[PDB]
Formats: C-alpha cells, sequence, structure tokens
C-alpha cells in the first residue's frame, strides 16, 4: 500500500543516575533507495505506566548521525507529558522528517535524548512510516545552520549578551531547483521583565523572531499560543499542562517551521541571520534561553551536494 514501517528504539530508556545515560543511540537497518520516497513520519511513543516515570515535562529530541561527518542533526524535538506517557495516542507523537530522507538509508545511527533529572527517566519506541511514489524532486540534500539545541538550558540565552554565531554564509549547489530553511525553536525561562498576563522569558513570553536573508529580514517566526488545553493528551493532571507556553505545549511536538528560499539564490552564497525580538533581562527572576535547530534542505532532479554552511 506503498508504506514501509521501521521499528527503531524499543522500550530505550533515558534516566539519570550512576550507570543511567540522558540519551541513548542505535543503528537501524532503513531502506537503502530514498529515491521514491515522499514522506517520512516519525512517531515517538513514550511508555510510562503508574506514574514510573519522571514526572516533570521534560525537553526531549532525536537526532541523525551524518555518516560522513559524524555530526547529530536533530531531526525532531518534544516535551514530555506531565506524569503519563503518550498512551492516548495509540501511535505516539508525530513528527515529519522527510527532509532528512537522505540520511534515513542504509544502517543508520539515531540518539533520542531526554532533559530528565531522576533515576525513573522515561522510556519510549520509536518508529518510520516511509511513503514512497513520485517526489517532485528526485534529490535532496539537507546540513545544519545553527544547532544549540543539546538542551533547554543550552539554548540561545536571551535577554543577556552571549558570542554564540547566529550569522553564516550558506552555498547552495547550482544544480539545486528549489531550496529552503527547517527550524525547530523553544524557549526556557520565566525571567523579568514580565510581559502582560505574568508571562516571564522565554517559556512564557510571547515573541516574533526573525530570519535575515543577505540581511534583509525575511521570514518571522510567530512563538504564539497553541492551544495547550486542547491537547489529546489530556491527562497529565495534575500537572500545569493546560496554559499555553510561547510556541510549545507540554505533551506535544514542537513545531517545524518551513520557510522557503527564493530561487535567485540558487548558485550562490548568501547569508542567514537569526535576530531574536529585542528584550532585556532585568536579572530578577532567573534566566531565559531558546533551544534551536535550522537547517538548509536543497532539492533537485539531479544529484546533488549538499550546500556548505561556514562562519564568517
Amino acid at each position: 500500500d506503498n508504506t514501509v514501517n521501521i521499528k527503531t528504539f524499543d522500550k530505550v530508556k533515558n534516566a539519570f543516575g550512576d550507570g543511567l545515560s540522558q540519551s541513548a543511540e542505535g543503528t537501524f537497518t532503513f531502506p537503502a533507495d530514498v529515491t521514491a520516497v515522499k514522506t517520512i513520519k516519525m512517531f515517538i511513543k513514550n511508555e510510562c505506566p503508574n506514574k514510573t516515570c519522571d514526572e516533570w515535562d521534560r525537553y526531549a529530541n532525536v537526532y541523525v548521525k551524518n555518516k560522513t561527518t559524524g555530526e547529530w542533526y536533530e531531526i525532531g524535538r518534544f516535551i514530555t507529558p506531565y506524569w503519563v506517557g503518550t498512551e492516548k495516542l495509540p501511535r505516539g507523537l508525530e513528527i515529519d522528517v522527510t527532509d532528512f530522507k537522505s540520511l534515513l538509508s542504509g544502517n543508520t545511527e539515531l540518539k533520542i535524548y531526554t532533559e530528565t533529572w531522576l533515576a525513573k527517566g522515561r522510556e519510549y519506541s520509536v518508529d518510520f512510516d516511509i511513503v514512497y511514489g513520485t517526489p517532485d524532486y528526485k534529490y535532496s540534500a539537507v546540513v545544519p545552520v545553527v544547532q544549540y539545541n543539546k538542551s533547554s538550558i543550552d539554548g540561545v540565552p536571551y535577554g543577556k549578551a552571549h558570542t554564540l554565531a547566529l550569522k553564516k554564509n550558506i552555498q547552495l549547489p547550482t544544480n539545486t531547483e528549489k531550496a529552503y530553511l527547517r527550524t525547530t525553536i523553544s524557549g526556557w525561562g520565566h525571567a523579568k521583565p514580565y510581559d502582560a498576563g505574568s508571562r516571564g522569558c522565554a517559556e512564557w513570553c510571547f515573541r516574533t523572531h526573525t530570519i535575515a536573508i543577505n540581511n534583509s529580514n525575511t521570514f518571522q517566526h510567530q512563538l504564539g499560543a497553541l492551544g495547550c488545553s486542547a491537547n489529546p493528551i489530556n491527562n497529565q493532571s495534575p500537572g500545569n499542562w493546560t496554559p499555553d507556553r510561547a510556541g510549545w505545549c507540554p505533551g506535544m511536538a514542537v513545531p517545524t517551521r518551513i520557510d522557503v528560499l527564493n530561487n535567485s539564490l540558487i548558485g550562490s552564497t548568501f547569508s542567514y541571520e537569526y535576530k531574536f525580538q529585542n528584550w532585556t533581562n532585568n536579572g530578577t527572576n532567573g534566566d531565559a534561553f531558546y533551544a534551536i535547530s535550522s537547517f538548509v534542505i536543497a532539492k533537485s532532479n539531479t544529484p546533488i551536494s549538499a550546500p556548505v554552511v561556514t562562519n564568517l
């Protein structure tokens, strides 16, 4: 029926303690040929019966390893539900990872991490649906532009000065036909000054950030209310699961933002800059951080190299 299912992690535990590890890795067989892949959906099941897991709403993410460079690429991010797992969703939390189809081929290394601070941890099973047909572009390649995403507090400091590069140059191959960015951003903190509604940064304060291309402000990322109260994982009581955070919810995937680049840029090197909305932390209620990954995807109907990302 045009779909293949690949089981990967199965009952893997992310936990914190002696002889325990917040991350797990494995090597899994994916089909070799991705030329007819239209869609790849990743599904993350979190098994937490009888309050046997770290009950907090923890940052968590999944990576694929680039077989040649050894670098981990974040393919999906989520926040665990409070108290319970994903059992209200029979298939788990769903994240489209089609952008990484070039890496999800043959024997492939994956990593799953949870910012869990308890031996009880969290336990997961992860599977992938690969849907075959006729993509518009036979060939794709993906590389990171920035990744400040190892944990929520390894994000980019917000409201405080910092020396992280959020400007890069990107060279797209001349035979590119279509290019775009894929960004996942989430905020931590209840730093003051508060916005209206007693909303501190960066978990709660609604913000719109901007990607500048060749210095021109081009794409806006509104980190707004997602409707946390409507979560189908609605059995998170007595955790604080219903208020809206800026651009995320407990027990939900962090949204993936897709920004399609002008074709004029193909065959050129262009600058990327991620610009955060101006704000200053007064220091009267802790720190704020934005965990962020952003990738550039090139598609073509002739074989293509990866885009090349450099520092200024």
